[PDB]
């Protein structure tokens, strides 16, 4: 896989993000994770820390991995990066989202992302408290 370079546009919530990508405005959908709505319970905590990261990064970057790169909805599907350290995986190790939405073509760090829930776990943060 490859990182290409983004700008953010705006934070929206816990696995969704509006960057700009090769110049044109698009909402992003955090591969293989899911984090709760900002209605539910740690959905303000996750959109809270999703925000901190993509506002406070000098460089985001986008990720692609082998399948579809649009959902249905249009958002762009992609590992979203912010000074190197990936988001999705952030998010996961921190117990503020669960790794979901695993579909095959587009799973190239699924266990990269299991093995941060399985310590998120261990540590019973957040939603494993
Ligand atoms: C993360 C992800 C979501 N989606 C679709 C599946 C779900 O459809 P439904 O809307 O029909 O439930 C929806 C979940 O996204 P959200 O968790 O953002 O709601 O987005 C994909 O198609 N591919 C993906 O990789
Ligand atoms: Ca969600």
């Amino acid at each position: 896989l490859h990182k290409e370079p983004a700008t953010l546009i705006k934070a929206i919530d816990g696995d969704t993000v509006k960057l700009m990508y090769k110049g044109q405005p698009m909402t992003f959908r955090l591969l293989l994770v899911d984090t709760p709505e900002f209605n539910e319970k740690y959905g303000p905590e996750a959109s809270a820390f999703t925000k901190k990261m993509v506002e406070n990064a000098k460089k985001i970057e986008v990720e692609f991995d082998k399948g579809q790169r649009t959902d249905k909805y249009g958002r762009g599907l992609a590992y979203i990066y912010a000074d190197g350290k990936m988001v999705d995986e952030a998010l996961v190790r921190q117990g503020l989202a669960k790794v979901a939405y695993v579909y095959k073509g587009n799973n190239t760090h699924e266990q990269l992302l299991r093995k941060a829930e399985a310590q998120a776990k261990k540590e019973k943060l957040n939603i494993w408290s």
